[PDB]
């Protein structure tokens, strides 16, 4: 029984860092939202923000729920969020999420 009409999905949810950061790179891993709106997801989308300064801007952008973030600064914090998309449109990001990369270290391998 129909109750008024489709729409955006609600809230998502903050990315969990996957594995460990990096110093001008970072790993997330997220799922899909509770609230789809009614309709099933489409895409999604990631907006990263420096903690220091509000200049968020999409990173990401797919149907899957995990990528990897690049160009970075090391030992900086960074606040990313969350969107989910449906043949509605773009609803409200996630909680932002600060994570701060690696103070610059490892191997040489390539």
């Amino acid at each position: 029984g129909s109750s008024g009409s489709s729409g955006p999905p609600g809230p998502c949810l903050p990315p969990r860092l996957q594995g460990r950061p990096k110093a001008k790179e970072i790993q997330l891993r997220w799922g899909p939202p509770l609230v789809d709106g009614g309709s099933p997801i489409s895409c999604y989308s990631v907006e990263m923000s420096p903690i220091e300064k509000d200049e968020p801007r999409e990173v990401y952008q797919g149907s899957e729920v995990e990528c990897t973030v690049s160009s970075l600064l090391p030992g900086k914090t960074y606040s990313f969020r969350l969107r989910a998309a449906n043949k509605m449109g773009f609803g409200p990001f996630s909680e932002k999420c600060d994570i701060t990369t690696a103070p610059g270290s490892g191997p040489s391998s390539g």
